[PDB]
């Protein structure tokens, strides 16, 4: 037992990091197939940033402007085209540890793992949430641009995001891997603010039901409520609203501690209105949002790739 | 910017775990070189667990009594032996993925990455700190046992941690990679307990310095102390003693920041005696005690490997 923030195991994505230089800028792509995907800012000055035309910049790169180097080997780059806000850089070798691969947009308050790297090599690995509204708390430093996120099912890699930004308040921006951002963020150098940071009500409800699986009770108590009164609630403390959706998704955990959703809401409720009174639940003194019903399952039933 | 707990990336780990069954009992082992290292409680019983003769029990087993598999793939083992509460087998074939590695027996405070692992496949991986109590607050179910503890710098991973028990109480209790037990715990499942639960002191105040440099200071005060007084605070709030070579190892954080040991030892004080009133550091409503200085400098600066 015992429950924790844990990212899937990274080997599959780090052999398929690769450096993106061009210019004076380095940064991280992503190398599936004969395919190397990065961010299309790695054709931008720093002047340039601050209000770039990237079809224009674009004409003035060739193939061979584009050095593309993976671990210590220099990869042919033998083609290349913008797609939204990525670069794709047709190169003469597939690599040979392209694991089996989606992409996918992922929807608001699903998780997934980051793996940061800086020149192509990785840092380290941590589990995210794409936050309501579109922006996730990471750790980025200067050329960490082009590190992905990703889940695992079993053999196949899921890769859903890719680091493009950092924002004036200091949170991170991307797109997806056909290089749509998520959110209305731009890869310019402007004022852009995230909106009203919500909580992910469904994640705090599962991350409760992992708690009791555990041991950790003292927040139970003898009330239940409606899916209406409760949103009257999350509203005012700026949760998301609650869905009959997100009710059937923690249906397996309802069944597991036999706690119904409604009375884990009212958990909830009092938890929002009294605070934990300087107590914890899983170690945290805060309300973890993070981690998802089937995170929660995974990881309570060990789940492995 | 932005500061998360994040592990080691794991790919180089992976390729040395396999599968380790001995009778109905079936764990996880460590491949390196021509040796698989696992559990000794892999040949017990539950029955055996409650009080097991370790030389007894193994005298029954012989080389072809061990299974050991690499993904679908098995290994012919041709020798074992017991090495204090480790069994090392060998076997006919090295790991052709056998990373550069070295075994260490690592101090109360430190931290490392655990790969949690299930039937020889790995589950996903997290940071950890070696308490000053000598557990781990791990997330280790069934089947978790000889999921492993490291680090790496640059090219070569550290095994510091084997998992072998969980307590009655919820924390989890292991060996060095020469299966020496952290603590006074042994494999046998009695009545242990571990003891008081201190705080590692240098290890919060490194996170003080992360949270600076990241731009969270409201905790910044304008008094400072002696090393004396703030240990006579810390005795109260059960965090470990600050010594002068703590105080010397976060040197580079005070430079980096043009903040005195002393004077953030002064902010921790007043944390301690006033708490946070509700408010957070680096997005934690209690000081965070699972980052070394080295860790946040690694972090800060963005070591890769």
């Amino acid at each position: 037992s015992g429950f924790r923030k844990m990212a899937f195991p990274s080997g599959k994505v780090e052999g398929c990091m690769v450096q993106v230089t061009c210019g004076t800028t380095t940064l991280n792509g992503l190398w599936l197939d004969d395919v190397v995907y990065c961010p299309r800012h790695v054709i931008c000055t720093s002047e340039d940033m601050l209000n770039p035309n990237y079809e224009d910049l674009l004409i003035r790169k060739s193939n061979h402007n584009f050095l593309v180097q993976a671990g210590n080997v220099q990869l042919r780059v033998i083609g290349h085209s913008m797609q939204n806000c990525v670069l794709k850089l047709k190169v003469d070798t597939a690599n040979p540890k392209t694991p089996k691969y989606k992409f996918v947009r992922i929807q608001p308050g699903q998780t997934f793992s980051v793996l940061a790297c800086y020149n192509g090599s990785p840092s380290g690995v941590y589990q995210c949430a794409m936050r309501p509204n579109f922006i996730i708390k990471g750790s980025f430093l200067n050329g960490s641009c082009g590190s992905v996120g990703f889940n695992i099912d079993y053999d196949c890699v899921s890769f859903c995001y890719m680091h493009h930004m950092e924002l004036p308040t200091g949170v991170h921006a991307g797109t997806d891997l056909e290089g749509n951002f998520y959110g209305p963020f731009v890869d310019r150098q402007t004022a852009q603010a995230a909106g009203t940071d919500t909580t992910i009500t469904v994640n705090v409800l599962a991350w409760l039901y992992a708690a009791v699986i555990n041991g950790d009770r003292w927040f139970l108590n003898r009330f239940t409520t409606t899916l209406n009164d409760f949103n009257l609630v999350a509203m005012k403390y700026n949760y998301e609203p609650l869905t009959q959706d997100h009710v059937d998704i923690l249906g397996p955990l309802s069944a597991q501690t036999g706690i119904a959703v409604l009375d884990m809401c009212a958990s909830l409720k009092e938890l929002l209105q009294n605070g934990m009174n300087g107590r914890t639940i899983l170690g945290s003194a805060l309300l973890e949002d993070e981690f998802t019903p089937f995170d929660v399952v995974r990881q309570c039933s060990g789940v492995t790739f």
